[PDB]
């Protein structure tokens, strides 16, 4: 909460304005209302516009995340339903599923995936993944190769190795979305734009407040400020969703549930 | 709603306002309305926003629910049409599929799934659902071994199978946006900024209304509050669809209808 | 068109102000402009988030028979097209599919569909739908079996009736889709709410307005409350789809357009 | 719109020079009511706009689907078929015509050059005579897909695979009649056009007060804004009305032509 | 980005507003404030609205280009696990691919392609791909005859080469979505209205706020005018998002990005 000392130095900024209202006159300012009210509009109907854009963007990492979930579950599924022999194929199949999710995870957040990767995949794999400057990407074409071996090999028909290679095409989807959204910021100017113009005002509101609510100016422009200053940080919060703070995504248990979904459907 | 204590909590304060408003000049205190114009009319905005995104949290929840019934729907049409003389499979099935929605209605609820479980599904299937983690994943999975046998044993081909594969995925589509919007609600500042925010907006509104309004202030007062917390406690409703207030879904009367019709007449057909 | 009523109450309780204007500051009663402009604001605000949601869920009723008319266009192409020798089987699927329109629009509508579904079916297949709780399915179910029988005698591959398939699956999202707006109205604590506050604010309007406008409250107070009527009315035209009225979806005309489609095709 | 405009300032002046007489008689206009008004006519603009504008975007998402479409369709005769040019001829024929036909069928004009230009004359007779010509085309560029493959040049999945495109057409023809055959609120456009009107003319009277001879200035200035603001959404909410901008549809009929001509080496000139 | 111009000329029309007060009242011209309230109100709305439908174009075409990268890697990951060893198909179809996208970028920026075309391609695929009204569609038609080629070798089945087709689908889409957004400004109806308007308003702003705010004119009718132009020049930006400003897609660097991960999957080293 940075908001609680742009509060206090708003409390300040309304007692620098009512002891200074006396020497207005003499400078020659006068500050009315209507115009903080035409102002505070304007930049109320703005942060509703900017604040709707940063919820949409928290929403569409919410429901990324959720593909990973529903297509890795259709994929053991399919695994199960069509192969229901080859567990060698599933626990190969199911650690490259799960290796994705911590993959996109890790990169994401800008961290190591090593430990999540080394837990889940054989050796001569782990470096191969770790060389990539691309590693998800990697844990992919991996998982492919899978499907495809046991394409190879007749276990799968051309029809049947076709359903799964669309649920990795949904997780390819998942991968450039995040990627997108990860790269692809919220365009800077909206936060420089509405960050001056909310502080800006809030500051100089108790100015044009005094001529009209004396004493009470505090309370009113605290109130006022406390409005836009907690709906512009609320886009703030859900503008960076694959970020580390408790208002974003728990990242860590949604792949824990992912995990353990899988290792579920296959009995471990 | 739950209005009428803050409702009534606020004509309280709106008497306040006329009894004080000569006594302003004593203590100190003037309010005009323009400021409260902007603050009210701030929140409008924001509130407005806020619904919004609630309606559209209430629309993919019902529309979800909608794909369960069509997925089902066409899924046993599809058995009907392609394996029309496969009774005992249509029945093993199509109570998969009436577990399903019934188990998700529970998973969304927080509640017991037992009863209805049993009222579907033999008992030993019964607790390998119960002994998973995700129930409602347990039964998908049943559904389709259900489908990948009719394979395994050549009645069905690759083709033919995946038509049916393709309804499964649809369903697994719908238990993850279900969670989604579950385990999730809008961000809790949501909830804790507006709720704070229209309350203090609307207890202070009188006492900057009385000087333009004289007497006529408390009921003018009761009538902006009613407008800003109706709209306010509306969007707390929709926000959580599968709750149990008035206007979340009525995911019984749904999985109802999902259950009238996938057993609608004994299960019988008419065969091609 | 009970608009016209309220407007009329309206300009009776302009009348009763001008002239009520008198005993009030006596009494204290003062209404002034600047608490209604923030009443009218904030309502404007509600009527626009509402009506919108009125409006898609009237789009979203087009969309949906808009289907049926291209899905069944669709699947009548493709037999032509796959099996052309085979006027038999289109004649079948056909009446199937008029049948299925009509059928769509009696159960939303709630009426008989026995003299349509007597003009395009055998009895016999008349008796299996009426006696289904879900009629309009089991129509669906009934053309699924004559692609089915195309199927088992060979006259369709696996590949040509999965083409077909698809199209019922079509006609299945437009039929839940209708169900679903059916019983699914725009919530009613909106409608409820707003026509509350809708009512009540073009009530107390001339009377907040009178000690502004004298004479002119009652040419002014009218114009005011038409805005919001005709705008919340705009909402009641358009939340019955399914509906006979005259701004509801022309659903016979579009029945005929579609059995006229599917009888230009089949050269009838 | 600029009639308004003439209007607005003639109504302005009418209200200087009669502000006299009628509020001494009792009948006085403030700003306050007429800024609510205003704004609540701002508000209502912005959703109706919201609309119009959603209508706009759906027509060009269409119409953008056709040129996907048949660019796929074609690339998928040469990559399958690369040998069958007759073949392609005559489906690229069906294809330009299905978007000519269309655009002729949303601006009612009359596809008939077109047509005959594009199709044999048999051909033009048969979809002349239909009650839906463009579906009709359809229906014809699936018997030309549907032939190879009773002559086994296309198996069922290949088949299969140019089937989709036809699809894709489909749901484009049904959209754009539907675009077509709107609004959906029926003569409520008229309503708040009315309102808008209404509200513009009022507006000098409301505003002398304040403003006395200032009074034109600021009332046009209004005026325009919401008359604009109002005549754009007409524009969107219309994209195939009588009145409505040809060149991007004429644009696309043509890009389309000169890309399948492309496609099927009939372009360039041989040296 | 020449805001501070528009800036500085309204610090300018403050000045002029409040030198001329004094001749106010004897020219007999009244400027209240409620008027430009109003005024001030629908622009903020219409501004609001516009600027949002801006954002979208922006977010859309950023998914489009986010599609030529899945659609890519994904051809590329079918390639390999159903025709491991074809690794000269392998190579054709990803210089292709990765001329489709340097090409879509020019195509958009309206750029000449023949160096980056000359870079990946034989000049002969060069020469048919300059000879068309659209360089992009003729690089999916020769991706399309790779594959093609493939399948007629008995190398593809009907159901792999459709796998593979619908991905050139894909990117056909993309296409079409880019040229959609890219010759769709609308009608010139956000000028005429949003540019001009919100200009005047802001210059006519401070005449109106002098009998109230006096000396202190040219700082509120500033810090307005700042909010209002700020808006809207960035619904300029974002609404041609495959433009140059700062605030547009860094298309170069997303055309490096897909050459990168292609030449990763196929063994090549940058
Ligand atoms: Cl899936
Ligand atoms: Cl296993
Ligand atoms: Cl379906
Ligand atoms: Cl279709
Ligand atoms: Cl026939
Ligand atoms: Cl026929
Ligand atoms: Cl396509
Ligand atoms: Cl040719
Ligand atoms: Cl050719
Ligand atoms: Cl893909
Ligand atoms: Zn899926
Ligand atoms: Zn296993
Ligand atoms: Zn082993
Ligand atoms: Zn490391
Ligand atoms: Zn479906
Ligand atoms: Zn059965
Ligand atoms: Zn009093
Ligand atoms: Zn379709
Ligand atoms: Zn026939
Ligand atoms: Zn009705
Ligand atoms: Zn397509
Ligand atoms: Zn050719
Ligand atoms: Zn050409
Ligand atoms: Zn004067
Ligand atoms: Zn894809
Ligand atoms: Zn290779």
């Amino acid at each position: 909460s940075k908001i609680i000392f742009r509060l206090l130095l708003n409390v300040l900024m309304s007692i620098i304005a009512i002891i200074s209202y006396q020497w207005y006159e003499q400078l020659g300012i006068h500050l009315t209302v209507a115009p903080f009210s035409l102002l505070g509009i304007a930049i109320a109907i703005f942060l509703g516009f900017r604040n709707s854009a940063s919820y949409s963007r928290f929403v569409e990492a919410r429901n990324l995340w959720g593909t990973v979930l529903i297509a890795e579950r259709t994929l053991v599924r399919q695994l199960r339903n069509i192969l229901p022999a080859e567990h060698d194929a599933h626990r190969r199949i199911v650690s490259y599923l799960v290796a994705f999710s911590w993959s996109l995870k890790h990169q994401l957040r800008k961290t190591d995936p090593t430990a999540d990767l080394r837990r889940l995949l054989p050796e001569e794999r782990v470096t191969e993944i770790l060389a990539s400057s691309m590693p998800t990407n990697r844990i992919l074409l991996l998982a492919g190769n899978e499907i495809g071996q046991l394409r190879e090999a007749a276990k799968l028909s051309d029809i049947t190795y076709g359903l799964m290679d669309n649920k990795l095409d949904e997780l390819a989807h998942v991968l450039g979305g995040c990627e997108r959204l990860a790269t692809t910021p919220v365009p800077f100017a909206y936060t420089l734009i509405l960050q001056r113009t909310v502080y800006l005002f809030c500051t100089l509101l108790p100015f044009a407040l005094v001529g009209d609510l004396h004493y009470m100016t505090p309370f009113v422009s605290v109130f006022i400020s406390y409005t836009f200053l907690s709906w512009d940080s609320l886009a703030e919060e859900l503008e960076d969703p694959f970020g580390t703070a408790a208002n974003d995504l728990p990242l860590n248990a949604m792949c824990n549930t992912i995990e353990r979904n899988l290792l579920d459907m296959t009995g471990q």
